[PDB]
């Protein structure tokens, strides 16, 4: 019966290496997509990506970083930011059984899986593989690599659900607190950016390929000429905390998590049914007495997906369409890190009072007609915001966050 | 405040392809470890494994199986068994928002990650990769591939936590019911068996290498000459259901889940601290008014691990040491599938009234002195059983199950 609030945030993405840079990008509709020589050289048709523009060299202690893959590094850097932003000191969160960590990635580390296989087939065998590939490649790398250095004693595991990954991590963190098991749970995720994983999506025809010469226009949610998502990477982390506990320490509260929906389509393996999304949004709005002012859509910029989601939104809201914008048009699709990053973009909009634009729409899709899709930065006092995450395998997640009465 | 029971089970392991074969093996102390030509040819030092002796060819519909890797296949076959065992008909669990699925694997699919990378580097590029590698390789493949064919509408995601993976899946399934969100949750996991993933553990020195010529004696938990675990694969799945709901339909109840502990060491990345295990077992016994009759230990057959756990058990029980046996001596370590498989071995013991033997102990370790480690099949009425799962990254899980008063 506990109330749950977010008291700190951290982020490393294609549009910024901290919340200050991300905020500026969001206000300006600044694209984080660039041309990738790595993707091109691999033989892929998609040569654009949402890359993290930061050299992480030396940013993490040698003895800690030896066990990590990029998803973990990104998540680790985001957690450090979150801890500082939350105002937490070591004695408050370390070696404390009421403090946990739930963070994951959608793909683990294809790069280190392959590195290990290649090394093993070489003339050096096991010696070339080394003793650190396991923690780099295992699916729970993101949580294992963070829980250990930060001395976490509470829950510790990774949740994985493709594009919905980090949204479920936050939702499950919420449940641990409601259940009275934890006081604080660091929730989020990370994802590496590499051709080893990207080629898989390109082979499936999911990625954009017609705008390689104009990377900033490849990701274009709702535009009539969109042709797939633009892959990205990065990390994000939020401090999910129980209300009394947060108030007792004088924490700064960004918002209260008032709704969480998690459903399944039980239909198609790669395309959304729309029906599961309807159920998901309704579940999250259950008991939310205020209207939704802004909705950060999943909108990956794919022909079928953008539309199914728009159809589900009409079903749920009918004529009360809330303001809508797809930030993926600026950032690209970070897969496992999308859920937490997009929850962070929404919290910043709620905190600073503006709606980030849905950029690159040259010709609005017909099925988007009649909806309030915001295409230019607009200042507006927001109170209740919603963020959708629908992943492959038909797994859906929706989070609803609302300002806590001052 | 709901009570949670287990009403059905399914299993595909090194010691049996169904619960009937597993039961016979457990009663006889029959080893499921064999010599692996695949492991030897790869250049590894460990040439033994706990393989699933079943040809899964044609066992799953073509259109469903095209998206799956072995972990998913093993988990899929286990679910079918569990549904039949639970007495559930399609109209009861399909397209039902109160029925969910939480299942994962520890490594996803190293085999298909590598296959995709190798194909991409060949002369055929993307054409050689194909459109199915994503669902095969993504970390949530096990849940995504099962939720879709079985028409699941409730929760759908994968939990990953190395050796504790499927134990957390079951514990999280329990919480969904206690929260009143679901009536039934299929919980479990699977893990593929391949050199691509095994070499990573061998490179780290975790696997047994001194008994390749006598495979049946390689896994020897508590023996003084153990030298590492024996890797295995397979799957398992249990039907976690709310009590009233189960009684209302006349379900057969194997046991009630009376305790679930989930902790973190926050110490070593690969070795257990023992302190996190103490806290984990205590949390799971919280409020359990009956003594633990039998404890299915994590016991992987490693020098340091077996001992830390034995030390934690002494700390918790002192002089009330319950009967103890490590079934991994017979089955090997199935990683992500270990948790649910071992919960199934314990349920069969509770249901049939016997304690499976801890085999291969020729010379008992000194630190095991004074504990009731069962080395031969012994018939005994059991009432409350406990099963431990401690994984890399210092993530712990303990489940406590008890017979429901007739």
């Amino acid at each position: 019966m506990k109330r749950v609030v977010i008291t700190g945030l951290g982020i490393v993405s294609s549009i910024g290496n901290n919340q200050q840079e991300v905020l500026a990008s969001l206000r300006e509709g600044r694209s984080g997509i660039t041309f990738s020589q790595e993707l091109k050289d691999s033989g892929m048709r998609s040569h654009v990506w949402g890359n993290v523009k930061l050299d992480t060299t030396g940013l993490i202690d040698r003895k800690v970083v030896r066990f990590m893959s990029d998803a973990s590094i990104y998540a680790f850097l985001s957690m450090e930011q979150a801890i500082a932003d939350a105002g937490l000191s070591p004695e408050a969160y370390q070696n404390n059984p009421r403090v946990g960590l739930i963070a994951g990635s959608g793909g683990g580390s294809p790069r280190f899986q392959v590195f290990g296989a290649d090394a093993m087939r070489g003339p050096r065998g096991l010696k070339a593989v080394g003793p650190y590939v396991v923690t780099k490649a295992m699916a729970s790398g993101v949580s294992a690599c963070l829980a250990t250095p930060f001395k976490i004693h509470g829950v510790n595991y990774s949740i994985s659900s493709a594009c919905a990954t980090s949204a479920h991590c936050i939702g499950n963190a919420v449940e641990q607190i409601q259940l009275g098991k934890q006081d604080i749970v660091f929730a989020g995720g990370g994802e590496e950016l590499c051709w080893e994983m990207a080629c898989e999506f390109d082979a499936m025809g999911a990625l954009s390929t017609k705008y390689n010469d104009t990377p900033e226009k490849a990701s274009r949610t709702y535009d009539a000429h969109r042709d797939g998502f633009v892959i990205a990477g990065g990390g994000g982390m939020v401090v999910v905390e129980e209300l009394e506990h947060a108030l007792a320490r004088g924490a700064h509260i960004y918002a209260e998590i008032v709704g969480y929906g998690a459903t399944s389509d039980g239909a198609d393996m790669v395309a959304p049914s729309g029906e599961g999304a309807v159920r998901c949004m309704k579940m999250a709005m259950h008991g939310v007495d205020t209207p939704i002012d802004y909705l950060n859509s999943h909108g990956t910029s794919t022909p079928v997906g953008d539309v199914k989601e728009l159809a589900a939104i009409r079903e749920v809201f009918g004529d009360k369409s809330p303001a809508i914008s797809a930030t993926k048009a600026m950032t690209g699709h970070s897969l496992g890190a999308a859920g937490v990053q997009e929850a962070i973009y929404s919290l910043l909009m709620l905190e600073h009072g503006f709606i980030a634009p849905s950029i690159n729409i040259e010709e609005l899709d017909e099925q988007a007609a009649g909806l309030n899709i915001v295409t230019e930065t607009t200042d507006r006092e927001l109170t209740t915001v919603m963020s959708n995450s629908f992943g492959f395998g038909g797994t859906n997640a929706t989070l609803v966050m609302r300002k806590l009465k001052d």
